[PDB]
């Protein structure tokens, strides 16, 4: 509905990954290679996932009303359903990238399970202070992923095929960016402070989104690394 300001940018959010989703899937027609078949699937699954979940917020499924602070607050609970399962996903590309191990993976996977949740519980508290808590575990098992990201990965991409490397450092440096922002969005929100207002703190949520999912794909499909080296 048109009474909730922010739904200019849920609209926009909703078409934008509709979009992205349309043209990953002609794009990744005819690909037969079996290895660029599963970056096209991994790949098109996120924006897909996340038009959905776009939509349930646009027509008001995905919003309740918790109380805290005194006051009943709107707060979008479709956003950790859409996370949970397109931050898995987009971790799966750099690791495959980088032809990571599987106990590196798991652990990655685990991370960032982790850090979805107890952002999710974070949302849900009705006692104001113990929000923070969460905030700061959930902080904490991100800083772990970007540990990762940095001393592990880097070090492995660097002995493979220079485009992996190549394509691996740009993806991995747009990721940290984008993902940094994310806590510090939520804290200052109306999860958090209260100092930014909703319908601001829902388009700067929007641009992080899409670039981090569409723009993300953009450029990893565009790369000669997700295909076999083959004559
Ligand atoms: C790829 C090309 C596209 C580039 C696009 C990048 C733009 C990102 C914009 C961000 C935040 C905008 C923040 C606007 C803040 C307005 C809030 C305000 O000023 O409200 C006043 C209040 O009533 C009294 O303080
Ligand atoms: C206006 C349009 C709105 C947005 C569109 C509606 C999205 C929800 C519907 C459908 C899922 C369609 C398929 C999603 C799975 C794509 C996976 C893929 O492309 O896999 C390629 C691989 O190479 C194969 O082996
Ligand atoms: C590789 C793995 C691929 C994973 C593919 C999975 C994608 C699932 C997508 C979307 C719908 C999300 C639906 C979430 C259901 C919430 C319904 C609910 O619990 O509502 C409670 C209550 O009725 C009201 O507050
Ligand atoms: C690498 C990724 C880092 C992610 C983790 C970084 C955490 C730092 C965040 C916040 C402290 C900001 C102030 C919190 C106190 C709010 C009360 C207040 O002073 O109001 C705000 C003021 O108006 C305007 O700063
Ligand atoms: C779909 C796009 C991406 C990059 C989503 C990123 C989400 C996070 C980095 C979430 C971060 C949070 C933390 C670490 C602190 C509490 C609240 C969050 C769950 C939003």
């Amino acid at each position: 509905a048109t009474g909730r300001p922010e739904w200019i940018w849920l609209a926009l959010g909703t078409a934008l990954m509709g979009l992205g989703t349309l043209y990953f899937l002609v794009k990744g027609m005819g690909v037969s290679d079996p290895d660029a078949k599963k970056f096209y699937a991994i790949t098109t699954l996120v924006p897909a996932i996340a038009f959905t979940m776009y939509l349930s917020m646009l027509l008001g499924y995905g919003l309740t009303m918790v109380p805290f602070g005194g006051e009943q607050n709107p707060i979008y609970w479709a956003r950790y359903a859409d996370w949970l399962f397109t931050t898995p996903l987009l971790l799966l590309d750099l690791a495959l990238l980088v032809d990571a191990d599987q106990g590196t993976i798991l652990a990655l996977v685990g991370a960032d399970g982790i850090m979805i949740g107890t952002g999710l519980v974070g949302a849900l508290t009705k006692v104001y202070s113990y929000r923070f808590v969460w905030w700061a575990i959930s902080t904490a098992a991100m800083l772990y992923i970007l540990y990762v990201l940095f001393f592990g990965f880097t070090s492995k991409a660097e002995s493979m095929r220079p485009e992996v490397a190549s394509t691996f450092k740009v993806l991995r440096n747009v990721t940290v960016v984008l993902w940094s922002a994310y806590p510090v969005v939520w804290l200052i929100g109306s999860e958090g402070a209260g100092i930014v207002p909703l319908n601001i703190e829902t388009l700067l949520f929007m641009v992080l989104d899409v670039s981090a999912k569409v723009g993300f794909g953009l450029i990893l499909l565009r790369s000669r690394a997700i295909f076999g080296e083959a004559e």
